[PDB]
Protein backbone atom coordinates (compact mmCIF):
# COMPACT_ATOMS: atom_id res chain seq x y z
CA UNK A 1 0.00 0.00 0.00
CA UNK A 2 1.21 3.80 -0.76
CA UNK A 3 1.77 6.28 1.54
CA UNK A 4 -1.52 8.32 0.72
CA UNK A 5 -3.61 4.68 1.01
CA UNK A 6 -1.94 3.69 4.07
CA UNK A 7 -3.22 7.33 5.46
CA UNK A 8 -6.77 7.35 3.94
CA UNK A 9 -7.06 3.51 5.13
CA UNK A 10 -6.36 4.00 9.10
CA UNK A 11 -9.03 7.32 8.71
CA UNK A 12 -11.28 5.20 7.44
CA UNK A 13 -10.96 2.36 9.95
CA UNK A 14 -11.35 4.52 12.69
CA UNK A 15 -13.94 6.94 11.58
CA UNK A 16 -16.63 4.31 11.32
CA UNK A 17 -15.79 3.64 14.94
CA UNK A 18 -16.21 7.11 16.18
CA UNK A 19 -19.64 7.79 13.87
CA UNK A 20 -20.78 4.44 15.18
CA UNK A 21 -19.92 5.42 19.14
CA UNK A 22 -20.91 8.81 18.47
CA UNK A 23 -24.46 7.76 17.43
CA UNK A 24 -25.31 5.44 20.07
CA UNK A 25 -24.25 8.16 23.01
CA UNK A 26 -27.32 9.65 23.27
CA UNK A 27 -29.40 6.94 22.74
CA UNK A 28 -27.59 4.81 25.77
CA UNK A 29 -27.83 8.15 27.64
CA UNK A 30 -31.66 8.15 27.24
CA UNK A 31 -31.92 4.46 28.25
CA UNK A 32 -30.04 5.71 31.54
CA UNK A 33 -32.02 8.73 32.16
CA UNK A 34 -35.80 8.40 30.44
CA UNK A 35 -37.73 11.16 30.13
CA UNK A 36 -34.49 13.87 30.75
CA UNK A 37 -33.15 15.46 27.52
CA UNK A 38 -31.21 17.49 29.84
CA UNK A 39 -28.94 15.10 30.86
CA UNK A 40 -27.77 14.20 26.81
CA UNK A 41 -27.85 18.18 26.57
CA UNK A 42 -25.53 18.63 29.52
CA UNK A 43 -23.06 15.92 28.78
CA UNK A 44 -22.47 17.39 25.44
CA UNK A 45 -21.97 20.84 27.03
CA UNK A 46 -18.77 19.96 29.34
CA UNK A 47 -17.20 17.92 26.44
CA UNK A 48 -17.37 20.96 24.50
CA UNK A 49 -16.48 23.33 27.61
CA UNK A 50 -13.85 20.77 28.29
CA UNK A 51 -12.07 20.39 25.63
CA UNK A 52 -12.45 24.29 25.05
CA UNK A 53 -9.84 25.04 27.73
CA UNK A 54 -7.40 22.23 26.52
CA UNK A 55 -7.16 23.40 23.28
CA UNK A 56 -4.46 25.88 23.56
CA UNK A 57 -2.44 23.71 25.78
CA UNK A 58 -2.71 21.04 23.45
CA UNK A 59 -1.29 23.40 20.35
CA UNK A 60 1.37 24.22 21.98
CA UNK A 61 2.09 20.42 23.20
CA UNK A 62 1.75 19.20 19.65
CA UNK A 63 4.45 21.72 18.36
CA UNK A 64 7.06 20.72 21.33
CA UNK A 65 6.87 17.26 20.92
CA UNK A 66 7.97 14.25 18.46
CA UNK A 67 5.34 13.69 15.84
CA UNK A 68 5.51 9.61 17.40
CA UNK A 69 4.30 10.99 20.71
CA UNK A 70 1.47 13.06 19.72
CA UNK A 71 0.17 10.74 17.54
CA UNK A 72 0.85 7.68 20.76
CA UNK A 73 -0.74 10.25 23.23
CA UNK A 74 -3.35 11.39 20.35
CA UNK A 75 -4.88 7.78 19.66
CA UNK A 76 -4.20 5.79 23.31
CA UNK A 77 -6.30 8.78 25.41
CA UNK A 78 -9.28 8.12 23.02
CA UNK A 79 -8.65 4.49 23.51
CA UNK A 80 -8.88 4.30 27.20
CA UNK A 81 -11.16 7.32 26.98
CA UNK A 82 -13.87 5.16 25.19
CA UNK A 83 -12.67 1.92 27.34
CA UNK A 84 -13.78 4.02 30.72
CA UNK A 85 -16.81 5.21 28.91
CA UNK A 86 -17.88 1.48 28.47
CA UNK A 87 -16.74 0.82 31.94
CA UNK A 88 -19.07 4.24 33.47
CA UNK A 89 -21.81 3.27 31.33
CA UNK A 90 -22.14 0.25 32.92
CA UNK A 91 -21.69 1.27 36.13
CA UNK A 92 -24.77 4.00 35.44
CA UNK A 93 -26.87 1.25 33.81
CA UNK A 94 -26.31 -1.36 36.59
CA UNK A 95 -27.03 1.06 39.18
CA UNK A 96 -30.32 2.79 38.15
CA UNK A 97 -31.91 -0.98 37.62
CA UNK A 98 -30.47 -1.35 41.53
CA UNK A 99 -32.90 1.60 42.26
CA UNK A 100 -30.35 4.60 42.71
CA UNK A 101 -31.17 7.02 40.66
CA UNK A 102 -31.39 9.71 43.47
CA UNK A 103 -27.91 9.25 44.88
CA UNK A 104 -24.70 11.00 44.70
CA UNK A 105 -23.37 7.94 43.28
CA UNK A 106 -25.06 8.55 40.36
CA UNK A 107 -23.57 12.11 39.59
CA UNK A 108 -20.05 10.71 40.14
CA UNK A 109 -20.43 8.69 37.79
CA UNK A 110 -21.92 10.65 34.96
CA UNK A 111 -18.79 13.16 35.77
CA UNK A 112 -16.78 10.42 35.44
CA UNK A 113 -18.57 9.59 31.99
CA UNK A 114 -18.30 13.68 30.92
CA UNK A 115 -14.87 13.90 31.48
CA UNK A 116 -13.61 10.67 29.47
CA UNK A 117 -15.93 12.26 26.89
CA UNK A 118 -13.77 15.32 27.27
CA UNK A 119 -10.45 13.44 26.83
CA UNK A 120 -11.51 11.25 24.00
CA UNK A 121 -12.62 14.61 22.20
CA UNK A 122 -9.38 15.91 22.94
CA UNK A 123 -7.54 13.15 21.24
CA UNK A 124 -9.81 13.11 18.34
CA UNK A 125 -8.72 16.42 17.93
CA UNK A 126 -5.16 16.39 18.58
CA UNK A 127 -4.68 13.47 16.05
CA UNK A 128 -6.83 15.33 13.37
CA UNK A 129 -4.41 17.90 13.59
CA UNK A 130 -1.60 15.26 13.71
CA UNK A 131 -2.67 13.32 10.69
CA UNK A 132 -4.63 16.27 8.34
CA UNK A 133 -2.75 18.85 8.94
CA UNK A 134 0.82 17.78 9.81
CA UNK A 135 1.63 14.50 8.54
CA UNK A 136 -0.43 14.65 5.47
CA UNK A 137 1.27 17.87 4.21
CA UNK A 138 4.23 16.34 4.47
CA UNK A 139 3.96 13.07 3.15
CA UNK A 140 1.96 14.01 0.01
CA UNK A 141 2.66 16.00 -2.85
CA UNK A 142 1.07 19.78 -1.97
CA UNK A 143 -0.52 18.97 -6.07
CA UNK A 144 -2.31 15.59 -4.59
CA UNK A 145 -3.76 17.17 -1.15
CA UNK A 146 -7.03 18.28 -2.79
CA UNK A 147 -7.33 14.35 -4.02
CA UNK A 148 -6.42 13.96 -0.57
CA UNK A 149 -8.65 15.48 1.42
CA UNK A 150 -11.97 14.45 -1.07
CA UNK A 151 -11.62 10.91 -0.39
CA UNK A 152 -11.25 12.34 3.60
CA UNK A 153 -14.44 13.76 2.99
CA UNK A 154 -15.84 10.74 1.69
CA UNK A 155 -14.65 8.76 4.38
CA UNK A 156 -16.06 11.33 6.63
CA UNK A 157 -19.75 11.11 4.89
CA UNK A 158 -19.65 7.01 3.83
CA UNK A 159 -19.01 6.97 8.04
CA UNK A 160 -21.88 8.84 8.74
CA UNK A 161 -23.98 7.22 6.85
CA UNK A 162 -22.73 4.12 7.31
CA UNK A 163 -23.03 4.49 11.43
CA UNK A 164 -27.18 4.56 11.93
CA UNK A 165 -27.52 1.06 10.21
CA UNK A 166 -24.46 -1.28 11.40
CA UNK A 167 -24.50 0.47 15.23
CA UNK A 168 -28.72 0.81 15.25
CA UNK A 169 -28.59 -2.93 14.11
CA UNK A 170 -26.12 -4.04 16.99
CA UNK A 171 -27.99 -1.64 19.19
CA UNK A 172 -29.01 -4.36 29.01
CA UNK A 173 -26.63 -2.09 27.21
CA UNK A 174 -25.14 -4.74 25.26
CA UNK A 175 -25.19 -3.51 21.85
CA UNK A 176 -23.15 -0.66 23.28
CA UNK A 177 -20.90 -2.55 24.46
CA UNK A 178 -20.24 -4.01 21.09
CA UNK A 179 -20.18 -0.49 19.15
CA UNK A 180 -17.42 0.21 21.81
CA UNK A 181 -15.26 -2.74 21.48
CA UNK A 182 -15.46 -2.14 17.61
CA UNK A 183 -14.24 1.82 18.26
CA UNK A 184 -11.38 0.15 20.41
CA UNK A 185 -10.36 -2.63 17.77
CA UNK A 186 -10.66 0.44 15.51
CA UNK A 187 -8.01 2.93 16.66
CA UNK A 188 -5.66 0.04 17.01
CA UNK A 189 -4.79 -0.01 12.96
CA UNK A 190 -4.28 3.64 12.63
CA UNK A 191 -1.86 4.21 15.67
CA UNK A 192 0.53 1.46 14.34
CA UNK A 193 0.47 2.55 10.50
CA UNK A 194 1.19 6.18 11.85
CA UNK A 195 3.71 4.69 13.81
CA UNK A 196 5.13 2.91 11.23
CA UNK A 197 5.67 5.43 8.62
CA UNK A 198 7.14 7.86 11.02
CA UNK A 199 9.36 5.72 11.77
CA UNK A 200 10.94 4.80 8.52
CA UNK A 201 11.06 8.24 7.50
CA UNK A 202 11.92 11.97 7.75
CA UNK A 203 8.97 12.80 10.18
CA UNK A 204 11.16 11.89 12.89
CA UNK A 205 13.52 15.05 11.91
CA UNK A 206 11.57 17.96 13.30
CA UNK A 207 13.17 20.70 14.50
CA UNK A 208 10.63 21.07 18.15
CA UNK A 209 -0.07 36.38 19.48
CA UNK A 210 -2.07 33.44 17.79
CA UNK A 211 -5.01 36.09 16.58
CA UNK A 212 -2.42 38.53 15.31
CA UNK A 213 -1.40 36.11 12.70
CA UNK A 214 -3.21 37.01 9.05
CA UNK A 215 -4.14 33.36 9.19
CA UNK A 216 -6.59 33.61 11.65
CA UNK A 217 -9.14 35.60 9.53
CA UNK A 218 -9.35 32.49 7.22
CA UNK A 219 -9.77 30.46 10.41
CA UNK A 220 -13.02 33.44 11.10
CA UNK A 221 -14.52 32.97 7.99
CA UNK A 222 -14.67 29.01 8.36
CA UNK A 223 -16.01 29.31 12.35
CA UNK A 224 -18.85 31.89 11.02
CA UNK A 225 -20.26 29.27 8.86
CA UNK A 226 -20.64 27.07 11.96
CA UNK A 227 -22.97 30.15 13.45
CA UNK A 228 -25.65 28.48 11.53
CA UNK A 229 -29.42 26.35 11.84
CA UNK A 230 -29.51 25.62 8.26
CA UNK A 231 -28.06 22.19 8.31
CA UNK A 232 -30.24 19.46 7.19
CA UNK A 233 -29.83 17.58 10.87
CA UNK A 234 -30.01 20.98 12.53
CA UNK A 235 -32.96 20.12 16.01
CA UNK A 236 -34.25 23.33 15.77
CA UNK A 237 -35.14 23.39 11.73
CA UNK A 238 -36.12 19.66 12.52
CA UNK A 239 -39.16 20.54 15.03
CA UNK A 240 -39.78 23.70 13.09
CA UNK A 241 -40.74 21.72 9.91
CA UNK A 242 -42.74 19.51 12.03
CA UNK A 243 -44.52 22.04 13.53
CA UNK A 244 -44.92 25.66 12.36
CA UNK A 245 -44.24 24.07 8.51
CA UNK A 246 -46.81 20.86 9.41
CA UNK A 247 -44.64 18.65 7.03
CA UNK A 248 -45.00 14.85 6.63
CA UNK A 249 -42.57 13.05 9.20
CA UNK A 250 -41.21 11.41 6.15
CA UNK A 251 -40.44 14.09 4.39
CA UNK A 252 -38.58 15.79 7.22
CA UNK A 253 -36.66 12.73 7.23
CA UNK A 254 -35.76 12.47 3.55
CA UNK A 255 -34.56 16.29 3.82
CA UNK A 256 -32.23 14.83 6.42
CA UNK A 257 -30.49 11.98 4.53
CA UNK A 258 -29.96 14.01 1.38
CA UNK A 259 -27.20 16.16 3.60
CA UNK A 260 -24.50 13.57 2.87
CA UNK A 261 -25.18 13.02 -0.73
CA UNK A 262 -25.20 16.76 -1.36
CA UNK A 263 -21.77 17.01 0.63
CA UNK A 264 -20.54 13.79 -1.62
CA UNK A 265 -21.21 16.45 -4.84
CA UNK A 266 -18.55 19.08 -3.17
CA UNK A 267 -15.61 15.75 -3.68
CA UNK A 268 -16.64 16.01 -7.34
CA UNK A 269 -17.27 19.91 -7.68
CA UNK A 270 -14.98 21.35 -5.70
CA UNK A 271 -11.57 19.34 -7.04
CA UNK A 272 -13.19 20.35 -10.47
CA UNK A 273 -13.15 23.78 -10.14
CA UNK A 274 -9.40 23.41 -8.37
CA UNK A 275 -8.26 22.01 -11.58
CA UNK A 276 -9.38 24.79 -13.87
CA UNK A 277 -9.83 27.80 -11.63
CA UNK A 278 -7.46 26.80 -8.66
CA UNK A 279 -7.46 26.82 -4.85
CA UNK A 280 -8.34 30.28 -3.96
CA UNK A 281 -11.07 30.88 -6.52
CA UNK A 282 -12.85 27.58 -6.33
CA UNK A 283 -13.16 28.36 -2.67
CA UNK A 284 -14.64 31.86 -3.26
CA UNK A 285 -16.96 29.86 -6.17
CA UNK A 286 -18.33 27.25 -3.68
CA UNK A 287 -18.15 29.95 -0.44
CA UNK A 288 -20.38 31.97 -2.82
CA UNK A 289 -22.84 29.32 -4.16
CA UNK A 290 -23.52 28.77 -0.17
CA UNK A 291 -24.42 32.22 0.04
CA UNK A 292 -26.47 32.95 -2.65
CA UNK A 293 -28.45 29.57 -2.17
CA UNK A 294 -28.93 30.26 1.43
CA UNK A 295 -29.61 33.73 0.30
CA UNK A 296 -32.73 32.31 -1.67
CA UNK A 297 -33.86 30.31 1.24
CA UNK A 298 -33.99 32.93 3.41
CA UNK A 299 -36.05 35.03 1.13
CA UNK A 300 -38.56 32.19 0.49
CA UNK A 301 -38.51 31.88 3.91
CA UNK A 302 -40.84 34.87 4.95
CA UNK A 303 -42.74 35.37 3.40
CA UNK A 304 -43.46 32.53 3.86
CA UNK A 305 -46.40 29.98 3.02
CA UNK A 306 -45.77 26.17 3.23
CA UNK A 307 -45.50 26.22 -0.82
CA UNK A 308 -42.19 27.97 0.02
CA UNK A 309 -40.88 25.30 2.58
CA UNK A 310 -39.16 22.96 -0.36
CA UNK A 311 -37.66 26.06 -1.87
CA UNK A 312 -36.33 26.81 1.64
CA UNK A 313 -35.20 23.03 2.15
CA UNK A 314 -34.11 22.77 -1.53
CA UNK A 315 -31.53 25.19 -1.65
CA UNK A 316 -30.17 24.35 1.71
CA UNK A 317 -29.21 21.51 0.01
CA UNK A 318 -27.95 23.07 -2.44
CA UNK A 319 -26.18 25.09 -0.17
CA UNK A 320 -24.25 22.24 1.51
CA UNK A 321 -22.03 21.28 -1.84
CA UNK A 322 -20.67 25.28 -1.53
CA UNK A 323 -20.80 24.70 2.46
CA UNK A 324 -18.49 21.48 2.06
CA UNK A 325 -16.35 22.45 -0.92
CA UNK A 326 -14.62 25.62 1.13
CA UNK A 327 -14.36 23.35 3.86
CA UNK A 328 -11.89 21.21 2.04
CA UNK A 329 -10.25 24.33 0.87
CA UNK A 330 -9.75 26.22 3.97
CA UNK A 331 -9.08 22.94 5.44
CA UNK A 332 -6.33 23.02 2.70
CA UNK A 333 -5.13 26.47 2.79
CA UNK A 334 -4.34 25.76 6.42
CA UNK A 335 -2.24 22.48 5.24
CA UNK A 336 -0.28 24.50 2.70
CA UNK A 337 0.05 28.36 4.54
CA UNK A 338 0.44 27.10 7.92
CA UNK A 339 4.48 26.72 8.86
CA UNK A 340 5.68 23.15 9.87
CA UNK A 341 6.30 24.89 13.57
CA UNK A 342 3.24 26.32 14.04
CA UNK A 343 1.16 23.66 12.75
CA UNK A 344 0.18 22.85 16.22
CA UNK A 345 -0.90 25.86 17.48
CA UNK A 346 -2.86 27.52 14.62
CA UNK A 347 -4.20 24.89 13.77
CA UNK A 348 -5.62 24.42 17.47
CA UNK A 349 -7.06 28.29 16.90
CA UNK A 350 -9.14 26.73 14.23
CA UNK A 351 -10.56 24.40 16.66
CA UNK A 352 -10.73 27.02 19.51
CA UNK A 353 -13.04 29.27 17.26
CA UNK A 354 -15.38 26.56 16.16
CA UNK A 355 -15.80 24.90 19.35
CA UNK A 356 -17.07 28.57 20.16
CA UNK A 357 -19.55 28.84 17.64
CA UNK A 358 -21.17 25.64 18.32
CA UNK A 359 -20.65 26.78 22.01
CA UNK A 360 -22.75 29.83 20.83
CA UNK A 361 -25.37 27.67 18.89
CA UNK A 362 -25.77 26.06 22.28
CA UNK A 363 -26.11 28.92 24.04
CA UNK A 364 -28.63 30.37 21.41
CA UNK A 365 -31.22 27.31 21.03
CA UNK A 366 -31.76 27.56 25.13
CA UNK A 367 -32.33 31.18 25.00
CA UNK A 368 -34.55 31.04 22.14
CA UNK A 369 -36.23 28.21 22.56
CA UNK A 370 -39.81 29.04 20.99
CA UNK A 371 -40.73 28.45 17.56
CA UNK A 372 -41.61 31.90 17.08
CA UNK A 373 -38.06 32.56 17.96
CA UNK A 374 -36.67 30.73 14.94
CA UNK A 375 -37.60 33.24 12.42
CA UNK A 376 -34.24 35.57 13.82
CA UNK A 377 -31.68 31.98 14.22
CA UNK A 378 -32.78 32.18 10.09
CA UNK A 379 -31.69 35.89 9.78
CA UNK A 380 -28.74 35.47 11.87
CA UNK A 381 -27.57 32.22 10.36
CA UNK A 382 -27.69 33.89 6.87
CA UNK A 383 -26.12 37.40 8.05
CA UNK A 384 -22.68 34.65 9.08
CA UNK A 385 -22.32 33.42 5.90
CA UNK A 386 -22.45 36.67 4.28
CA UNK A 387 -20.03 38.33 6.65
CA UNK A 388 -17.83 35.02 5.98
CA UNK A 389 -18.15 35.94 2.08
CA UNK A 390 -16.58 39.26 3.04
CA UNK A 391 -13.94 37.62 4.98
CA UNK A 392 -12.65 35.45 2.81
CA UNK A 393 -12.82 38.06 -0.12
CA UNK A 394 -10.54 40.27 2.09
CA UNK A 395 -7.86 37.47 3.03
CA UNK A 396 -7.71 35.70 -0.03
CA UNK A 397 -6.19 39.44 -1.55
CA UNK A 398 -3.00 37.07 -0.42
FE1 LIG B 1 -11.95 4.88 16.39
Amino acid sequence: LRIETQLLLGRLLTRSGDQAWDFVVPFALLVIFPGKLQVAAFYYLIVKIGTFLLTPSSGKWIDTHPRIQVVKWGVWLQFFAILAGMVFFGMLDGLVRAGGRESWLLSVLFIALALSGVMASLGSQITDISVGNDLAPSLVAPEKLTHFNSWLRRIDLATEVGAPILAGALFPLAGLFLIGLWNLVSFVPEYFLLRNVIQRSGLKIKVLGSFSDPIFWLILSYALLWLSVLSPHGVLLAAYLKDEMRLPETEIGLFRGLGAVFGLISTVSFPYLVRRLGLISSSRWHLGFQGVTLGIAVTAFAMGSTASVYVFLGCILLSRVGLYGFSNGEFELRQRLIPEGRRGELNSLSSLTTTSATLILFSAGSLLPQTEDFKYLVYVSLAAVLLANVVFIKWSSR
